[PDB]
């Protein structure tokens, strides 16, 4: 798989993998404004209080991206 535990979201592998996801969704999402994925993920982390807060804000971000590019929906940035 990838990992067994779940009490170390501060691990490089963790943030790393997540960073790639956000970068992938954005790419296919077709957007441009903020600094960059790396910068976006970094902010979310420092903005989060726990592995949940981050994983939460991250998911919403990725999902919102898929919708914007998905079209035929609301999509409000």
């Amino acid at each position: 798989g990838a990992m067994g535990q779940e009490t170390d979201w501060r691990s490089t592998a963790f943030r790393q993998k997540l960073v790639s996801q956000i970068e992938d969704a954005m790419r296919k999402a077709g957007v441009a404004h903020s600094k960059s994925s790396k910068d976006m993920e970094s902010h979310v982390f420092l903005k989060a209080k726990t592995r949940d807060e981050y994983l939460s804000l991250v998911a919403r971000l990725i999902i919102h991206f898929r919708d914007i590019h998905n079209k035929k929906s609301q999509a409000s940035v």
